[PDB]
């Protein structure tokens, strides 16, 4: 059998993506993983309690009707994963957390080459970020139970449920770009550091 | 509204159309005419003298169908480069990473890209997501793309068609405009009159 998950470094970095109140609009259709916030909160608490590196990514927009524009309620972090004073928050304007943000240079300057990723949506900004992270040479564990996405019509006109959308993105990501795993296994690997 | 190029120099970017992808190990594919659609685009680009780049995938992994110096590494004959044409080799999924692609495009003002190749959901999608987020105007010629069957993370066997359809839906609007090669070829004919 495969060996249990083990971190190669003593400083894996938790990267939480776009966990902002905007995504709670019921108009964005059904989501999967109703306890994703709780899974992310558990990772965040563990990282904080161990003094491990962590970065919150959040999405900004200049579009005047965007729920992500400054001052709008949707732009705020979800309270379950609200940053603390002094924690690193990096804002982005496109899907990938690397583009226009200086994230790669910051990670490399600090030796943070192993990433634990969670957030929303699995298939949009999470996937965009993870594909680039893997191809840039980062070792990525995607905590899939801390991720969620939404129902989406495919190009042939078939409604795919959020679960289906999630499952197809994970299948495209695993092996090729990252190791897909669960938060419980990640938390267990911390104890081995 | 029917497709219209914003520039007079859209660039054709053909991704990883190498004999490797014919290996039955990849599993079943969709879009059996993708090669012919790509050949039609390539011939039109050549005939019109428009910008074009072939992206080639290279591996140092001993088991890969794209391992250099064996037949799978060669371009498919339908879309084989010709002398003087730009070929950029990559070692990861995205055509931007570890190559000079972005800088080359920007130095020449090649901000509008027409993309086709293989696989829709792997290297094509990785390249297109980055292109769109980098600010390139991308038209994805979906009939010139193909992919393979894959089992989703919940055990459901998806056909190549279904995989393709899901990637196109994720790509369209957010990262690119999905369209057909016939659309694209018609739009080339309208450039001159828009000058």
């Amino acid at each position: 059998m495969p060996a249990p998950l083990r971190f190669s470094s003593d400083k894996p970095l938790l990267l939480l993506i776009d966990m902002q109140q905007a995504v709670d609009d019921p108009s964005w259709g059904p989501r999967n993983h109703p306890q994703a916030e709780q899974a992310c909160a558990g990772l965040l608490q563990a990282w904080r309690a161990r003094g491990l590196p962590l970065i919150h990514i959040r999405h900004d927009s200049v579009e005047p009707n965007s729920t992500y524009r400054p001052g709008q309620p949707g732009h705020a972090f979800k309270p379950e994963v609200e940053p603390r004073p002094g924690e690193t928050v990096i804002a982005k304007q496109t899907n990938s957390a690397f583009i226009g943000t200086g994230l790669e240079a910051l990670l490399r300057a600090n030796g943070w080459l192993e990433l634990v990723v969670a957030g929303v949506s699995t298939s949009n900004s999470v996937e965009a970020t993870v594909r680039m992270a893997g191809n840039l040479g980062f070792a990525v564990c995607l905590a899939e139970d801390g991720c969620f996405t939404f129902d989406k019509t495919d190009w042939h006109g078939r409604r795919r449920s959020a679960d289906e959308v999630h499952a197809m993105s994970l299948a495209n990501l695993d092996g090729e770009y990252c190791r897909v795993c669960g938060s419980a296994d990640i938390l267990a690997a911390l104890g081995n550091i």
